[PDB]
């Protein structure tokens, strides 16, 4: 029977997205080739320019994101081809090198084969392509704790990580038919790592920060007419604040505060003496400062609120419904100094799009 | 036909408010009395015990009001027996004097007489009983811009500002059956003023800030039982964010980081030195200082936050629904480093409450 929420999400997307690409007189044609193979076949296959579009489009609907202004110059890379885990290890290998391109990062998504029968063909693991481990045994609290359950499961199927704060996870994913993932770990010469140093105080290298140059987004979905992508790894460049007042910041995470306070001389008794945002704003900082002296693309957040600003005058001029979530938009830090702060969004779910889906460990 | 909606908010409130009273056994009777008294009257009175209770739970019920922790101890006074101009001026020259109470704030509310018929017995015009003036003629901008609309309304009453960036805007009301408010200069002598200064940056004077010592609310319905004041003013105590993050940093109210930036010795001309963070931060420290070394009270919004933390769990021992909105309820400065930040909130409305009401002026 679920024919026809395909049918419908297709009618949907084939209609809007030949309308944006200027041909709207070749729907008509397209619709009845899909309608008829849906009926033969139980599915349809998209295009590489509707499936293109389409990935745009979903960034373009992300009411989270706050770097949407760039949605059409996504790079996508059409994968729907690989069937074995060597070649979906090598082509995330290359999202990796293509994406971080020396330190000029270009907006990326690598796109697998979609889900069939609601059957995943791939199923990757990784929260992120690039991220750090997390250990949690009798006291011992050891890199990022957002990591420890996809951690556990790593060193259940044979891996094991240094310990050290900053172990690169490895690749970890598994095939249709297959019963466990697989593992890779990652070349090192792949990975683009920043140190944090401090633009005006010296001592901030003592803290032995650092951070990953390009973050990959990898376990959810892109939805576009009806056909599931679970498999589409994504990024973009960082926003600052991502690292500095969340990755680093956060005492859930690695929870940095109290040292960054100690470095650049201040107290952390009081309160009143506002010592947790002080250091906050040296912080991010020294994020945005190793980033750039590296040459790694980064966005602050007042450069990237002036940006979403022209995203939604140019939603406008094209006439398109604007969809955002303000609880998202607003950045950590100094959220009133942005416009995103001062106005209200429409937190309407538009497709295409991307969405959560269920972890695997867990 | 309106009894009706009277009836229902008063068996709802009645029953609420003596249950948490410990008074369960006596509602039987007093909804009698009241039920009476509304089929004969058309309305009906509150007792001082119930008014007093119902303050209280309105500022209870406050989703975006994070001082919560202290909805118990609200200094409610009682004034609806006032009938003339000159006695709600005294009522509210008292409000400010006990409020104040040399520094040490007391979280106070006066209630003057409700609507009757839905007309109004007394219309306070001003948003806050102390705030400042704004002028805007050909480029010149003066004062508060926010003050803009007020500032003229009473200037074409025969008030006239001296226009400094702080004139302090005269009471104004307008009684039942008199077609134009009145208005009173305040007393310089009741009114306690801040000067910013910083504890450890000299120069900082240089800006010379000001804001005043007790924000009291004064153009809000407070709803009780069906029985709508209209005219109650409110206050508690500032958090620092909101005259150092808003009133003083907004490009729409004063707009000082620019200024900030140049008294700190920092440059202005790059978004990714994070100039504003910084500003914010160091304007914000220089607010709650000069707050506590004047020895007037004022929170910071970790305190604060940690005292709303209080305020969840104690709703939760008492069986209570929590409410609140999130999107009021993060401060604008450094939210993530807040719990409130990290979960969410149900923006339900429950009354009794406080209600927003249209202006008189505009
Ligand atoms: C080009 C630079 C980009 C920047 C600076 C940027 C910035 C951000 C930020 C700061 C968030 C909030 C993340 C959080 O608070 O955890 C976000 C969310 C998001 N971004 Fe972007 N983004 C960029 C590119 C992209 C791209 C290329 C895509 C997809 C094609 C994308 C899709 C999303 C999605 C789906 C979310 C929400 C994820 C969720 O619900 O957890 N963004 N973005
Ligand atoms: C004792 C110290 C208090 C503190 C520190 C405090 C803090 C705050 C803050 C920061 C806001 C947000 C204001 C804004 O962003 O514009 C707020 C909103 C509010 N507070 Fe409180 N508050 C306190 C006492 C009170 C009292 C005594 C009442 C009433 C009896 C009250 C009722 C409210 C209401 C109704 C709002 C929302 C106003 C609106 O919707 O514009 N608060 N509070
Ligand atoms: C673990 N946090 C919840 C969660 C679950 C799944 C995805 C996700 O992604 C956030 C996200 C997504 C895309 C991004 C693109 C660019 C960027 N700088 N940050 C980005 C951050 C966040
Ligand atoms: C002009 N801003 C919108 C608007 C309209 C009407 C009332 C109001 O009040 C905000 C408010 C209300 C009560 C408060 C109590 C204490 C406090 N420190 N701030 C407080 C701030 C805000
Ligand atoms: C309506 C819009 O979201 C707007 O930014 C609101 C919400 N956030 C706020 N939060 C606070 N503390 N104060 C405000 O005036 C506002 N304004
Ligand atoms: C769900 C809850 O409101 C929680 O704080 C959310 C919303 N705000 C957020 N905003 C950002 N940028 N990132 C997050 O992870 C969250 N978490
Ligand atoms: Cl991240
Ligand atoms: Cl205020």
């Amino acid at each position: 029977e679920e024919k026809e929420i395909l049918w419908n999400e297709a009618k949907a997307f084939i209609a809007a997205c030949y309308q944006e690409l200027g041909k709207a007189a070749e729907v008509k044609d397209r619709l009845a080739d899909i309608k008829s193979e849906i009926d033969l076949t139980g599915s349809y296959v998209h295009t590489k320019e509707e499936l293109e579009h389409g990935a745009k489009m979903a960034w373009r609907n992300s009411n989270r994101c706050i770097g949407r202004l760039f949605w059409n110059s996504l790079n996508v890379i059409d994968r729907r081809d690989v069937r074995t885990k060597e070649e979906v290890r090598d082509a995330l290998f290359h999202h990796i090198e293509t994406a971080t391109n020396n330190g000029k990062i270009r907006p990326t998504i690598t796109i697998f084969p979609p889900e069939e029968k609601g059957e995943k063909q791939v199923e990757i693991w990784n929260h992120q392509l690039i991220r750090y481990a997390g250990y949690e045994s009798d006291g011992e609290r050891i890199g990022d704790p957002a990591s420890c359950s996809l951690t556990a499961a790593c060193e259940e199927l044979g891996w094991r990580g240094e310990r050290t704060d900053f172990d690169l996870l490895p690749l970890i994913f598994r095939m249709k038919g297959d019963e466990q993932p697989v593992w890779y770990e990652l070349p090192r010469s792949l990975v683009i790592e920043v140190p944090i140093t401090h633009p005006d105080i010296e001592a901030f290298s003592d803290l032995e920060l650092k951070w990953y140059g390009v973050p990959i987004v990898s376990d959810m979905k892109l939805e576009v007419g009806g056909i599931h992508y679970n498999a589409a790894p994504f990024n973009g460049w960082y926003m600052g604040t991502e690292i500095g007042a969340r990755n680093l910041a956060d005492e859930k995470r690695y929870d940095k505060l109290k040292k960054v306070a100690s470095v650049i001389g201040i107290a952390a008794d009081y309160n009143t003496d506002l010592w947790k945002d002080q250091a906050l704003v040296e912080l991010n900082k020294a994020v945005l400062h190793s980033y750039k002296k590296q040459g790694v693309s980064i966005v602050d957040h007042h450069t990237a609120a002036s940006q979403f600003k022209r995203f939604e005058e140019q939603a406008e001029e094209a006439g398109r419904k604007l969809t955002g979530d303000w609880t998202w938009l607003i950045p950590p830090i100094s959220p009133a100094a942005t416009h995103i702060f001062h106005r209200s969004y429409d937190n309407s779910i538009v497709k295409p799009n991307y969405f959560y889906q269920d972890k695997p460990y867990e």
